DNA sequence: AGAAAGCCATTAGAG
DNA sequence: TCTCTAATGGCTTTC
């Protein structure tokens, strides 16, 4: 129908590690998460939206 | 200015 | 099926 990719445990993980820092993200640097990553541009966009919103409710 | 990015409510696919 | 979360749509805000 879609389509939809799961995220390793490395990618979760950096991820998870550069947000640690950097709440948002300017655009040359989701041009390096996502090349570091082999992610897309858009995916790191939209990541870092899903777990800012995760991390509104928890605070 | 106006593309781009954000917020947000919501959908749906894979494990 | 159940749950987690990638991914979307539609506005508003940013820069
Ligand atoms: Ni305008």
């Amino acid at each position: 129908k879609r389509g939809r990719q799961t995220y390793t445990r490395y990618q979760t993980l950096e991820l998870e590690k550069e947000f640690h820092f950097n709440r948002y993200l300017t655009r040359r640097r989701r041009i390096e998460i996502a090349h570091a990553l082999s992610l897309t541009e858009r995916q790191i966009k939209i990541w870092f939206q899903n777990r800012r919103m995760k991390w509104k409710k928890e605070n």
